[PDB]
């Protein structure tokens, strides 16, 4: 349970992101390059964290008879002496891959503002989680950035797209863990996966989709309220409109249909999943440059950008219980 | 693409049902009795077909620590000469497991009458399909009798129930073929997968939830009114209510939301999925004697699981190809 003070408490947005916005189509030279500079970020700035690549290879319905390679990117930090076995994962996901077709589509929103997102907010924990371990409860933080959520074909098609997300939850589904574990599979051990897509343009909408996480999206919607009562949001005024047009709905009366994305492969398999994506809670229509040339750097509203990465940084701080560490300001001392 | 003679060509119901109409909760010797007559079943009437287990074990929300193993039962039929790893399967599947609570729950639309309609209809179809192989593309036959479907917990809790059907669709999505196979996955091999639950009660309702197996519903609902309009239903008249109440919606009007079940492990990884399922279409309610002590085999409509039965020996026969091999009579000959 975060304070006022903890709030205010909360490699610019800008600069963890222009490496992203370059064409990433899986397989290609542009994907290698955005997954090295994500490794790289991690490893230079959080070196604290392990990173992994999960890869796969898949025939899509543009390929012929050739296998595209996709490679997940996981980066995650378990509180010290503790078995990793015994860790439960805050887990948050953006896909890092870009849409073939038309040549040359950057998916500014389409994600790679919703991966600078993620990378920004976990930077700034960082140092909070160091100060509450030092301090000591079994619960890590984990970011996946999936490859392959892209469809490649015209036709619609069931095995076309999430090619990334639906390899890793397939692997780690079957990661038997030791009989002496609290976890009985690495995907199991997947407390909360908190999915962001099509994020950056203005004034977003953000439904609740899935029922058993709720909750937590109404925990997101409070603490965006309370950001937006200290002032603290750029995008949004102390009157401005919520973004969650759920947050008042009961959990008896959700009835909105998920958008198919890379939280359909885990949830299917049994993990929690809070989809935060930007579309129209009436119609299901996602924001206007979707899927056109016009999804590029200067159509992102960057203090929409900066908001979320204050909203996410709040998030993945009240959910590991950051509380009372998040200011380490010392008075009358160098 | 089948004829009315090929209708009119289409162990009884009763006979094959009555010994799956006992308690059959996972891991108790009910569950080992169901299962080891549905494999004799398959032995014993389908000698031409491979059966196979799939074995987990999982802990549950009432299960403390203790492990309950979870089995599928799987059969399946190649034609002949062709490398397995080259066939497209046709995939029927209800759920042979029962609810725990209450106990002694009997389940007879729930799934035991799907199971007895699945066993049914392959049974009617095998003499077919040995006359059209012999005759001799690429696509087989395959049942899946799922076990853990139901949920065992009170609370609502994303990784509780489906515990077979998880457990099957993982490894299958895994279990990676030769490279040199038409198909890459055990799980990509599926073409078509037929869900049944909930069925055995008077005057079902069946909607079409995935847009991607649209036309499959409608060939199935195309079915049912020839079999009506040949008189050949025993629970409708030539002007009763078809069941399908989705057949005239077009595939872009489809906007209603898919009920948790035993396809969505499979769907969720890439499987084409036609989920026929008895629910209202306006209110999403189940049958009335759902999760009931009313759920046995007095409340059961035996015409109506009859015209299941014929119903999906009709589709499967149309699906495999076997128009003109149904009738096998022959004149002036002994």
């Amino acid at each position: 349970n975060l304070s006022n003070a903890d709030l205010e408490a909360l490699t610019n947005i800008q600069t963890i992101l222009a490496p992203l916005l370059r064409p990433r189509v899986p397989g290609t030279p542009g994907s290698e390059l955005v997954r090295n500079y994500i490794i790289q970020f991690f490893n230079s700035a959080l070196p604290l964290w392990t990173t992994e690549l999960q890869v796969s290879s898949s025939k899509t319905p543009v390929s012929g008879s050739q296998r595209i390679p996709f490679v997940n990117i996981i980066a995650y930090r378990s509180p010290p002496g503790l078995n990793e076995t015994d860790v439960g994962w805050l887990t948050l996901v953006a896909h890092y891959d870009s849409l073939k077709d038309p040549e040359g589509f950057i998916g500014a929103i389409d994600s790679a503002a919703p991966c600078s997102i993620i990378m920004s907010a976990v930077r700034s924990i960082d140092a909070a989680l160091t100060r509450k371990w030092d301090n000591m409860e079994q619960y890590g933080i984990q970011v996946i950035f999936t490859d392959g959520e892209e469809s490649f074909g015209n036709t619609l098609t069931a095995n076309d797209g999430l090619y990334g997300s639906r390899s890793l939850a397939a692997h780690w589904a079957v990661d038997k863990y030791p009989s002496t574990a609290k976890y009985e599979t690495r995907l199991s051990s997947i407390s909360l996966l908190v999915l962001l897509d099509l994020l950056g343009a203005k004034n977003p909408q953000i439904a609740s989709y899935y029922p058993v996480t709720h909750f937590d999206y109404q925990r997101l919607a409070a603490l965006e309220s309370r950001l937006r009562e200290l002032g603290q949001l750029k995008s949004s005024g102390i009157h401005g409109k919520s973004w969650f047009v759920d947050r008042t709905t009961d959990v008896r009366s959700l009835k909105r249909q998920p958008v198919e994305d890379d939280q359909v492969p885990f949830s299917g398999l049994g993990v929690k999943v809070l989809h935060v994506i930007d579309a129209d809670p009436t119609t299901g229509e996602f924001p206007s440059v979707w899927h056109t040339p016009d999804d590029d750097e200067n159509h992102l509203d960057f203090d929409t950008i900066r908001d979320w990465s204050l909203l996410i940084t709040a998030f993945a701080a009240e959910w590991l219980g950051l509380q009372g560490f998040m200011d380490n300001h010392h008075h009358h001392h160098h």
